[PDB]
């Protein structure tokens, strides 16, 4: 009912979801809940996920990713400003053909933190989980982009970043979107 | 009526409940209330319990569990990110045949805090309660999974953890859900109503 | 749901939105969300962006700008009090012909100062700073080196000087309601 | 809404606006927004701006003033208790003929803060702006009251203040209002 | 919250409550409520209940001017304490409609003297002028000579309800609200 | 040093130490340190432990007790105001013959109800062991049977100075310190 | 100095140092500094380390241990109240023959689980595995127990009374009262 | 306090302690101590004990320049962890006088990049220059090729004491300080 | 005194002063006081001012500079890590011949805050002062380095920075010092 | 007993005291106490008051001034950085012939704004404000109406302008140690 929350709620009614912050457990729960709600309201219409996020934990990002896949809806993704670390991952995880960058977007590859510190197991068990989910993240990024997994890993290690044009050529997105199409003849970006 | 609470309330109308935090007395009260509410609203329709929880006390988790059993309707459970300690327990406690993990969910076994320290009784009485409920936690986890109770105990002792496939194999869930089915040909995950 | 937020929400129903403070990530998220919402509600009706802002982060301002371009509808801009630095940029980014200054508005040009190391952040800052210069040159019709030099010395403008330099298309004094002047979002 | 805000919102339905604190950037935004909203709802009916304000920055007051002029409807102003500094200015800026003082209101002239230090610009650039808007504030106060600009500047320098009757003679307001009229005899004060 | 909800519902009965010290925030809140009630119906009385330990002259004078601005009569009720500017606003109610409850206490007082950016000298000039108006208006409300108002105020003279009736602050003591028709309804008989 | 600490430090020079608050781990560390320090400085001179303590944990109290035993010198104890729970235990643990109560001191028996990285089961095992040993030692200090100690502790039995003397917590009541070598010097005759 | 600090500094002059809290990086720095200082002041006189500690990190404990070995002086250790986790380890690491428990001391074994590193959790885990194994090895060496017994007992948080701790090998003797005349251990109080 | 008092007394033994993360405040503190010890006696060694998890390049380079400015030799001792700039300062000790304790760990690392009022571009230019100098000096300290320093640093390569000796960070492992005369005295033999 | 302050006081006994933080009014007072104290103790011996400072206000730096000149003894300066803005200025203001940079010191030119907003005077009056002291700061930097005033102002405008060797060539310091000399061969750095 | 306070105390032994901040009741108490102490220690030796102050309360400054006059010894004053408002007043109140400005010092004239009611406080403020004007006229030799008018517009001075107007007697550049120039408190 405050202004910002009221606007997000009305955007939800247009099937538009915002990832505008660091990906942590709280944000994952919040985004996961919205994807589930939109799916329940209409499982046949696209969800539009706009991303301006400086990064996030692997664990929290993977929960959002699994919910994107769980949703029977297509999920279009839009690099609105920054898409770094798991923000890059979730952008690239959009339904193929419906992944977009705005022209001044910036995509950052990065080894994020695991987010596996929340439970009271020793560091060895946390490191085990981290190794497995990091390798899975590399593998999925390779599938999203079409790049060899060795390319993904080396670029992640050196924190390679991408302009919108470079991200398009690497394969994180399918198009750079400049202005939304409303009369047909191109992407509507959820603006009908 | 803030945005987060508003979305949770609208999910409640779909009979979807979220366990998104460490399980303590306040979260147990919260979850118990939602299960009772949904049962009272319609005792014939499934409840869908989504779990992304890093752990919790035995005492608090046992109150949720008893309320899950009290509810006349089935409770489907979904490992959405992490189901650790009593979060694993409550996931495995779902209606058999309706326990699910998403493909990258993780399940972690753990010997948790008892949650018995809030009493006005001495530590000897608190320890007596702890020993009883810890043993019963192991026994129930063995019944949920089909594992021998001695394996439950040893694996909990060493903080054994599972990928979603491994958790299905061990017995915590019945199925891995990749995409929800809107077609009847499979689990709807509460999204087809 | 306090009074201030209630008034902003009711203004949203008139397709009026406010950039009333320093541009940062929170403000950018809020403003982008409002632009997307107004676009989705009716992609054929103008959005009216009122600006009274002392500046802010290039990165946040650029994200607002890209959302302005994404929107299918025209975005009219109004310099209400101050339009400084990224506030100037977004004023000048309005749909050409629909950029306005109120009579005592002031426009100020400025070069803002800027998980991966400082080198990566500096590289990203360099591209968006260069883009801000290039686009400011395009909005105003001024040579890019004039934008750079004027920005470097914090050159500022009255409404009439801002009109002559090319940040805005017209000065509005009062709104036209019967429909042959700018209605400033107030004639519906 | 709490009680205070609910009463203000109900007064908004009567086209009554309250300026009850110092004029800073936040208050200017809130005031500008209410003026725009009331204009959009009905551009043919007066707005009634009640003023009990101890002062404010020139820059914030000028933003409010330009929005008062932008409004196609008239803005009646009422000095309810204190109208000091930019509070006096906004009182005097009401639609001529519709500027009122309650019998015990006090009007105070003052040369205030510019409110121009929020920018990242050099203090030389801030002072340039301050000199321009200060001079324009004097010129407009002279236009509002009918006093020569030299008298405005001298009286502001010495923080000259006025009772309601003295404010009427000097030219800040057009009438002292004692009780609102219920049948077109005198001013209704927005309570019609 | 509950408190605000009860006050809002009392507003629908044209009852407003001054239950605290009179400062600028309270002045704004009460002024706003009087204007709102006047706009909603300028022909119906407003009922102003007072339990206030005092407040600033400037803030109390803004309320007083709003009471006089309102076209409605304003009945006033001393509900527990009416001290300093609370006494002033009580005695400022529509004559014939000023009431004290049987155990109410009315206290006279001279408040001591600052939100302007002008020097202390200009602030003291204002205080002197409003202080003298306050005395003059208290004299007119009560029928007492201004010299008696000033002398009694400086010594913090206080009054029981019957003493306040005799002095001239209120017109009646109200023990129980009359739904009879025989007597004041205190706003409780709609 | 501030004033309070300077006075305690100067009292340390007279071999006088204070248990003036609840016995927790921090207090046990400070008292243990003071007992070690005095012992090292002169293992042949008495330490004078003044007690005005409302209680404390068994574990912290037992660490102090063990350090009192470790000390080669006698530890005289003085119930200065209250000696409750582990404060009673430590009073009663003073060198036999050198345990004193001031005339209006009060001694209270009590069962604490009970930190580690181990689970509550291991904590309760340790607690059961130290609780039983505390009852056993209280019996030896006082000469009372263990079952009386346990039952009196369970009901929070308390004692005046004279009652405490008779039960066995202290050996003498001290009213005024002796300067002339007559009786106990209370550490004040150096 | 305040009272507490003043008493600790004066104990330092008697070559007595006090481990009365959880072992973390700050405590390790404080204790390492005191050991170096006493060693510099007189490398021929014992240091007496009194321990009432509920646990601590392996990394912090091992830094203290290496400084204990670096010191040319013998380091006598005393279990004063609790000696748990790395507090047990430091007790058992005292100079052999000069490790002591007071009669009501409790000794608890524990695997301390789990980072101020700039390196990722994988590198931190590699380090932890190395120091954990070395901690088990040394504790086996201090006590005479086989490493597998040390590991299994640590895993189940086995605890010991003073008498059980003596029999297991953590300490060499139980002290009741300090001897000032040479008939037994002086506990650093006989100077 | 006690901690500061022990450090001050160690200063009288020409022993300084880097026990935390290297930031500007730590740089100022350590630089000041090296200058003070140099002024007090420019012919006697300084003993720098290191237990540090890392720190900023700029702050570590200021310390390094002060170590080189000092006319005294500076012996360095890896006491628990020497990571990132802590490794750098360890390896920067006077050659032949760099020591690791047997369970010390040495970690290589590239710190990421801001106190100036200049833009991020000028701050990144500075970081690039100091980062390259850090690699070059690590190569000279260790005898390793600069390419190996950069490659090992980016993967956070870490070392046991024996591995660090072989790689070239330190000259000796010290197990026990020698007051013999046969071996290093670690500053403990004055 | 805590440890840090005790070491600084002992360095004061060696006539060594530390400027290790931003130059504000408090730091200027502390620095001025130490310079006056060392002058009074022995006006014939050098003071050694070690500098590791990220910047500061013009007004505060000018107070320190005037006190450096007031001191009858010489003030040697040493760039220990960073000497930025008024930190560069005070470094360059050392007694000519006795200005030193350590090999990895960095010198940064910058046009800083005036520090003239503490007064109760009008912003116009503050800007007048700022213009005068800024111009004098450029003129003195030109005098210290031997560079023309136009180059000082242009380089300050672009935040030009310098390695120790570049700072030596430009004129901020007279020598790079690597190790202090113990026998009158080279500079003793106050460690003599 | 931190470093900063240790240095000030040691300066006190050179009879040097600092007015380095805004003048308020706390600063006035501290400065009066130092003047009384230095006077009691040796009433024949100069006190050296260094001033770097942006102004403050008339009442607190006047109490410092009265203590300056009470002191039997001369008080030399030094404008070290800023001497504004009551800082200017106390600079100009120094023993005539022993008032000094450092070369880049700035002097600013200013009219500060101001248990008993506001009327009593305003009356007290009026007398000390009038006294500040009268004494400033006496210190400088300027007409009282010039002090008032110049104070009213925040007139400010460089060191040389301050010397010409009469706030100080000399500009000191560097201290004279062998004894035929001002020693600034540094020659003992």
């Amino acid at each position: 009912l405050n202004l910002v929350d009221s606007v997000y709620e009305r955007l939800l009614a247009e099937r538009i979801i915002f990832l505008g912050s660091q990906v942590d457990d709280d944000i994952a729960n919040r985004l996961c809940a919205q994807i589930l709600l939109l799916s329940a309201e209409d499982p046949t219409k696209d969800i539009h996920l706009y991303i301006n996020s400086p990064g996030g934990s692997i664990s929290a990002g993977m929960a959002i990713y699994d919910t994107m896949v769980l949703a029977p809806c297509d999920i279009a993704t839009y690099a609105m400003g920054m898409a770094a670390s798991m923000g890059e991952f979730l952008l690239a995880a959009g339904t193929k053909g419906k992944r977009y960058a705005l022209p001044h977007a910036r995509i950052l590859m990065h080894q994020p933190l695991g987010g596996v510190t929340g439970s009271a197991a020793d560091i060895a068990i946390q490191a085990e989980q981290f190794a497995v989910i990091k390798k899975e993240m590399f593998r999925l990024n390779a599938e999203f982009t079409g790049q060899p997994i060795e390319r993904i890993e080396a670029d992640s290690d050196r924190d390679r970043w991408f302009t919108a044009q470079e991200a398009l050529e690497y394969g994180f997105v399918d198009h750079i979107i400049t202005s939304a199409s409303v009369n047909g003849e191109g992407p509507g970006a959820g603006l009908d």
